[PDB]
């Protein structure tokens, strides 16, 4: 789940791209105090926006994670990553959560959509709004 304000996008960037700190511990923060919970798994794709959306562009392929959906797309080149898990769940207390770190070079699948027409900035027309997997 994400904030009222953000949209797919953004919250994908805000999920899978701006690490705010190369140490899980940290960066997951953001992500916590934005959901209100601690999150248990995450990755950050050490990549840009722009290289992202760009495989939005790659052939169409069946997200592994929801197998019923056609809009996910496969990296087709290993990108480096940080993997997050949780370490210490705190749910009444989420700034007291810590997280692991793992590095990893490996492909990213992502669903991608149109953007929302609204809030998102017209520069990018498809977007990515969903890390289906990491293979
Ligand atoms: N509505 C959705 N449609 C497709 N994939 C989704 C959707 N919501 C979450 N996901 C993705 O499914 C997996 C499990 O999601 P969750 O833990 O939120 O239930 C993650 O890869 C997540 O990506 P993401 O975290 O980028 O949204």
């Amino acid at each position: 789940m994400k904030p009222p304000q953000f949209t797919w996008a953004q919250w994908f960037e805000t999920q899978h791209i701006n690490m705010t700190s190369q140490q899980c511990t940290n960066a997951m923060q953001v992500i916590n105090n934005y959901q209100r919970r601690c999150k248990n798994q995450n990755t950050f794709l050490l990549t840009t926006f722009a290289n992202v959306v760009n495989v939005c562009g790659n052939p169409n392929m069946t997200c592994p994670s929801n197998k019923t959906r056609k809009n996910c797309h496969h990296s087709g080149s290993q990108v480096p990553l940080i993997h997050c898990n949780l370490t210490t769940p705190s749910p009444q207390n989420i700034s007291n959560c810590r997280y692991a770190q793992t590095p990893a070079n490996m492909f990213y699948i992502v669903a991608c959509d149109n953007r929302d027409q609204r809030r998102d900035p017209p520069q990018y027309p498809v977007v990515p709004v969903h890390l289906d997997r990491i293979i």
